């Protein structure tokens, strides 16, 4: 928990957004998987709606570009300053942001909505209302008086609830705490790292738990969804880069009911 306080947001995205786990010219690399994972499930035009919420957003925002074109208020979040900070660098367009064309780029591609790049940053950008800081360990994540529209449409998060769970049990409060937040019959968008149990960041070291995808699917019926999809990517040898050990990542598209 408080290793998320040496927590380095440039080293992270390094780590996992840049070359190689990052390259999106090979079609079978996680990044083009992952995006494309997110586009497809976005153009059954079933998930739908007015706001939408990014648990644990970190400093990426990959996870909503095929997303931002169906929610016109976004709310994006992590419990850490360091990150939001990273966003607003991005969102405003100010000076050493982390450079997400690529991605909007192959996301612009996926959808062939013969879109430019441009225009879907411009959207996103437009879209993300705010940014608050939250804990998905508190029964109320966000908190009390949330500048955040309650209860969203829909949520997203990538690569938090088992990042910041020491063990299943606690996995599956954090996944009921955010459920919370959603309206019922709305939808959920998880992604996460499969039996991972730890990854670098800068100088902190994250002791993570390790999650297959039975758990993954069981443990999302427990908290009241109904499993619409389920996907799984077994990490190729060539990104088993040393900065963690996962084994595969996961990508699903729960319903609350
Ligand atoms: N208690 C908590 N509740 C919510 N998010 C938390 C948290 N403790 C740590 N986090 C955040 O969860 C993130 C895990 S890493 C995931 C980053 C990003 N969503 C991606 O797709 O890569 C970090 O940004 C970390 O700051
Ligand atoms: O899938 S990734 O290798 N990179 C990656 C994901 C998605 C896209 Cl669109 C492109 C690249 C990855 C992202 C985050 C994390 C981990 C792995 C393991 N550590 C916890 C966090």
């Amino acid at each position: 928990a408080s290793a998320y306080q040496r927590f380095e947001p440039r080293a992270y995205l390094r780590n996992n957004y840049a070359p190689p786990r990052g390259d999106l010219c090979n079609p079978n690399g996680v990044g083009p998987w992952a995006l494309r994972c997110l586009a497809q499930t976005f153009a059954t035009g079933e998930v739908s709606g007015r706001t939408l919420i990014d648990i644990g957003s970190g400093p990426t925002v990959y996870q909503l570009l095929s997303a931002c074109s169906h929610f016109e208020d976004i709310t994006m979040t992590d419990f850490l300053e360091v990150n939001r900070q990273e966003l607003g660098r991005w969102l405003q367009e100010e000076p050493g942001a982390f450079n997400w064309s690529m991605y909007s780029q192959h996301a612009c591609l996926i959808e062939g909505k013969g879109e430019c790049w441009q225009d879907k940053e411009r959207q996103l950008r437009a879209r993300v209302k705010r940014v608050l800081p939250i804990d998905v360990h508190q029964p109320q994540p966000l908190g009390a008086g949330s500048p955040a529209p309650l209860p969203a449409d829909a949520l997203v998060s990538a690569f938090c609830l088992e990042a910041v769970s020491p063990d299943l049990a606690s996995f599956q409060r954090a996944l009921d705490h955010i459920t919370t937040l959603l309206r019922p019959g709305g939808h959920l968008l998880l992604i996460g790292a499969l039996e991972e149990s730890w990854y670098l960041a800068g100088e902190a070291r994250l002791t993570v738990v390790p999650v297959s995808e039975e758990e993954v699917r069981e443990a999302l019926v427990r908290s009241g969804y109904k499993v619409r999809d389920l996907r799984t990517y077994i990490m190729p040898a060539h990104l088993q880069t040393g900065v963690d050990d996962v084994k595969g990542v996961f990508f699903a598209w729960a319903q609350k009911v």
